[PDB]
């Protein structure tokens, strides 16, 4: 998160860390046994951490809970990103409480200028590297469609929605990726991608999940 500020610990319960020996991704925690992320975080061997703040130190409320299986959405397309999500199932339930709670799914999409919290352990810089220990969040807004194809003309499909500062300065970035932005308590967007962070007119783009929900209930349904 580049412009953004410490969330506190533990005041965002349905964050979720994807490690494998580091943090590589962020997730949402939907219901004891699902966590919904990006498809283009996938890998083998990921071990989601729940009720994280400092992901570098042992500090309480933590549970390390290995995925028993990742399921991407069948038509992803890695080279546009268009259905840029997915479920993974975890090997036990989490035990919830006020520290580790699921996020509720939307029953409508959500229209512009909504005010969303993003939040993760990715990179907080716009020109180099630098990963943070906490948990940072950013308060955004939904843009109009017209000011984000204006963006990125040809490449946002019904399945994405932008969401940030044209002016720059304040953005989701590499690291946030799988994230939740949640406005009005639900989860309306998985931090997918953007042409750098916080570069000015280039907000970040966001996988539409308003757009999924009879495929995660369904998908978890049969799983
Ligand atoms: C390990 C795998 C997940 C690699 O993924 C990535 C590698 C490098 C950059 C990104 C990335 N940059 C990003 C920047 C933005 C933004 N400008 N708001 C967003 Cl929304 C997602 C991004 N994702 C990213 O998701
Ligand atoms: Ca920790
Ligand atoms: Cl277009």
């Amino acid at each position: 998160i580049v412009g953004g500020y410490t969330c506190g610990a533990n005041t965002v319960p349905y964050q979720v860390s994807l490690n494998s020996g580091y943090h590589f991704c962020g997730g949402s925690l939907i219901n004891s046994q699902w966590v919904v992320s990006a498809a283009h975080c996938y890998k083998s061997g990921i071990q989601v951490r729940l009720g994280e703040d400092n992901i570098n130190v042992v500090e309480g409320n933590e549970q390390f809970i290995s995925a028993s299986k990742s399921i991407v959405h069948p038509s992803y397309n890695s080279n546009t990103l268009n259905n840029d999500i997915m479920l993974i199932k975890l090997k036990s339930a989490a035990s919830l409480n006020s520290r580790v709670a699921s996020i509720s799914l939307p029953t409508s999409c959500a229209s512009a200028g909504t005010q969303c919290l993003i939040s993760g352990w990715g990179n907080t810089k716009s020109s180099g590297t630098s990963y943070p220990d906490v948990l940072k969040c950013l308060k955004a807004p939904i843009l109009s469609d017209s000011s984000c194809k204006s963006a990125y003309p040809g490449q946002i499909t019904s399945n994405m929605f932008c969401a940030g500062y044209l002016e720059g300065g304040k953005d989701s970035c590499q690291g946030d990726s799988g994230g939740p932005v949640v406005c009005s308590g639900k989860l309306q967007g998985i931090v997918s991608w953007g042409s750098g962070c916080a570069q000015k007119n280039k907000p970040g783009v966001y996988t539409k999940v308003c757009n999924y929900v009879s495929w995660i209930k369904q998908t978890i349904a049969s799983n």
